[PDB]
């Protein structure tokens, strides 16, 4: 917490705040579970991995239903994932389309 880590996760939880509220209606309750789990993982389990999980989960629901902010939020978590990639070169995107409902 002496190397901008709190500011990185503060902005990250600020994105998750806008993903739940600025969700495509029905997609919100899907987001609220995983976003709540990220908060635990910030100290409990693997926070950095949950930033990847939520980033790739967002693009699944974005391809399924894009409002306007949903797209911008993909770009936001991406900026934060680069800084969260501490010696870790990862972010190829897990290839999805819709997979059917």
């Amino acid at each position: 917490m002496q190397e901008e880590r709190k500011k990185l996760l503060e902005k990250l939880e600020k994105i998750l705040d806008e993903v739940t509220d600025g969700a495509p209606d029905e997609a919100r309750e899907r987001i609220e579970k995983l976003a709540k789990d990220v908060k635990d993982e910030l100290e409990e389990g693997d926070a950095k991995n949950m930033i990847e999980k939520f980033r790739d989960e967002m693009e699944q629901m974005y391809k399924d239903a894009p409002n306007a902010v949903m797209e911008q939020l993909l770009e936001e978590i991406e900026k934060l994932l680069k800084k969260a990639g501490s010696l870790v070169p990862r972010g190829s995107y897990l290839e999805h389309h819709h997979h059917h409902h």
